[PDB]
């Protein structure tokens, strides 16, 4: 089997991408944030505290003929931005782009933190990291990809995110029309439960390539590119007036600037992020200070190849027995 679904930016900044997901019978379609950096499929629901729901579409398990309470199971998760959610668990039929998993754990939120309430466009998350990170207790649950894997034509999914434009998540096949050149595959460590790999270095704009190992994770659920402070400083030093602002929480730059590209290494190959992809616009409406798309990972504890990096590439998440990541230009 295969599936293919379009993913769409939630706003003009590409802050996140949402993908329609069918849950239950008859189908209830919710727009979920596919997150290769976590492993819970959770949704706003008829159980979510009413004061914490503000415009989201909710899953109502009592209206699904295939929903079953996963008795005694609870979940609770926090994200890298400090946001969180928690609740109980149903199993139900879940379909993404024509690919169906029966008995998928659908984690129903009883509580969500303010950032989720405030984002009316995100109805929940669909985790695509390794199932060892799933937070359901006392019986840990598998991700949608893990459940589908044995049925897929090939044990892979691909992320083809757009820049200020829709893109595609495919399951079970590699669309050879979606990229240019070849896909370069690189080894993955699952030791932390992430799609963790080692970039071979970087370049700023037209500069020469710096060969240096950069461990990090491929995370579709993170907006920006978080790299070591040395690398990030070398980038922003090329932008007149750019500076790290503790009050804003990262590097800002004059909105009058044209940004250089940023290249990262994948083995002997290179992915070039255009400068425009690094512009996240005014820090507040009308400001002439703009927020940078490349930020320091210092104090996060891990480098994150988030959407800024991933949307410059066609990315293969190969979940074979020995997992790998593939990157191609597009
Ligand atoms: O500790 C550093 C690390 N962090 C992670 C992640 O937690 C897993 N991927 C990312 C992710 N964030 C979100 C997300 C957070 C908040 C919202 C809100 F604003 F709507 F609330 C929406 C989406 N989704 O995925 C970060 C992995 S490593």
């Amino acid at each position: 089997s295969t599936g293919s679904a379009t993913t769409t930016p939630i706003d003009s900044l590409d802050d996140a991408y949402i993908t329609p997901v069918q849950i239950g019978t008859p189908a209830q379609t919710l727009n979920l944030d596919f997150d290769t950096g976590s492993s819970d499929l959770w949704v706003f629901s008829s159980e979510t505290t009413a004061s914490e729901v503000d415009g989201q579409t909710i899953y109502t398990p009592s209206k699904s003929t295939t929903a079953k309470l996963l008795s005694g199971a609870t979940w609770s998760i926090s994200y890298g931005d400090g946001s969180s959610s928690s609740g109980d668990v149903y199993t139900d039929t879940v379909s993404v782009g024509g690919l169906t998993v029966t008995g998928q754990a659908v984690e129903s939120a009883k509580k969500v933190s303010s950032s989720f309430t405030e984002d009316s466009t995100i109805d929940g998350l669909l985790g695509l990291a390794f199932s060892t990170l799933n937070t359901v207790s006392p019986t840990q649950q598998k991700t949608f990809f893990d459940n589908a894997k044995a049925s897929l034509d090939s044990p892979v999914f691909t992320a083809d995110l757009g820049y200020h434009a829709p893109g595609t998540y495919n399951f079970g096949f590699i669309d050879t029309t979606a990229y240019t050149g070849s896909i370069t595959y690189t080894a993955v460590s699952t030791k932390q439960g992430f799609w963790e790999w080692t970039s071979t270095g970087y370049a700023v704009g037209s500069g020469t390539f710096k060969s240096t190992s950069i461990d990090g994770i491929a995370d579709t659920g993170t907006t920006l590119l978080y790299l070591p402070a040395t690398v990030v400083s070398a980038y922003w030093a090329q932008v007149s007036g750019a500076k790290s602002s503790s009050s804003v929480g990262g590097y800002v730059f004059p909105c009058s600037a044209t940004l250089p590209s940023f290249t990262f290494g994948v083995g002997s190959a290179r992915i070039v992020i255009p400068g425009d992809y690094i512009d996240f616009g005014p820090i507040s409406t009308g400001s002439s200070s703009c927020f940078g798309g490349i930020q320091s990972s210092a104090g996060i504890g891990i480098n994150i190849f988030g959407d800024v990096a991933l949307k410059a590439a066609f990315v293969v998440f190969n979940g074979a027995t020995t997992p790998t990541l593939g990157f191609a230009s597009k």
